[PDB]
């Protein structure tokens, strides 16, 4: 990854805590007002952090992510026990890394929930569960394979944001990012041509099944010289042999350029969900009250037909498959 891809925020700690101190303490009681307050704070971010975010937002980067480090997370003993259920309690007090997702998220765009997913909530806790389905972010011992988040969804978000309150005990779990800007040079022009703008059948995540490959996903699309990426190692279901072979080439190229990010407390990862695919490698939970704990939100921006007018940060949208 490039120098500019990692932003050390430790010098900003007091300023960021001051911004958090004026946000509503019980965000889920009035999420729209909470995120409006966070938008006001976003305009007051430290100049260097605001600039890094704005630059990345304009047109992503070669790496496809922005990693903020050293944000003012609570000490471990000042955090509650790691959640073991979803959705979160409506009265749960705001945590510092959630405040960062609010302020840094509003600098980028509009927080978005998905009605059928995690009870239609905007803030997701990402924690291990002992019976996790293999297509669940609650997995641990089994690799969560590469996916563009909701690539099959008409209202797919520009960004996935992951903020770390607890790492896993052994700091083993790696968040993998595969950037199409790094992978594309490894893909032959002939395979690029087969992938580009070609809709292929795609299954959907369990939350959206209510059924087979009810969506169509274009693995590459947009500008052929700098394409967007829609990839899902588990759900993409090409039928034609040439399509299966083209996707296999794409899949191996993303593997070869994959970068591993190990999230630690105070880290916040912004993933460009139109140009990357992401994964999480195995770890072993201990069920001791201190298991790995991320906070996840989704951000929409005004491009790629994510928005059609009037949307607000906090909106929850219904499922429509890409066709
Ligand atoms: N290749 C895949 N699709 N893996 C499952 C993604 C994780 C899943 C979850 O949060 O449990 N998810 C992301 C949107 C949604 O549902």
């Amino acid at each position: 990854h490039m120098m500019m891809t990692v932003v050390d925020c430790s010098e900003y700690s007091a300023d960021l805590l001051a911004l958090a101190s004026r946000l509503p303490r019980i965000p889920r009681q009035d999420l729209y007002g909470f995120l409006d307050a966070a938008h006001e704070a976003a305009g007051d971010l430290p100049e260097g952090l605001g600039t890094a975010l704005d630059r990345f937002n304009a047109d992503g980067s070669h790496d496809g992510y922005l990693m903020l480090r050293g944000l003012p997370v609570e000490d471990d003993d000042d955090l509650p026990a790691t959640p073991t259920s979803t959705p979160a309690p409506v009265d749960r007090p705001l945590q510092n890394m959630e405040a960062m997702l609010a302020v840094i998220g509003r600098r980028l765009g509009l927080h978005t929930g998905y009605r059928e997913l995690r009870s239609g909530t905007v803030y997701h806790d990402v924690y291990p569960s002992p019976g996790a389905h293999h297509l669940s972010s609650e997995t641990s011992e089994t690799l969560l394979e590469f996916h563009t988040e909701m690539a099959y969804h008409v209202l797919q978000p520009n960004y996935v944001m992951l903020a770390c309150s607890r790492a896993d005990h052994e700091r083993k779990a790696a968040t993998l990012v595969g950037s199409i800007r790094k992978a594309l040079p490894l893909i032959p022009e002939e395979v690029r041509a087969r992938l580009f703008d070609r809709p292929m059948p795609c299954c959907v995540d369990v939350a959206f099944r209510g059924p087979g490959a009810i969506a169509n996903v274009k693995p590459l699309y947009g500008d052929p010289r700098d394409p967007f990426l829609g990839y899902d190692r588990e759900l993409l279901a090409p039928r034609e042999p040439d399509d299966v072979e083209a996707v296999a080439v794409l899949s191996k190229a993303l593997d070869e350029v994959s970068e591993a990010v190990r999230l630690t407390p105070g880290d916040l990862l912004v993933v460009d969900n139109f140009r990357t695919t992401h994964a999480r490698t195995p770890f072993s939970p201990r069920w001791d009250g201190k298991d790995r704990w991320l906070h996840r939100v989704y951000i929409r921006t005004d491009r790629n037909d994510q928005l059609s007018g009037g949307e607000r940060a906090g909106d929850v949208v219904d499922f429509s498959p890409r066709r």
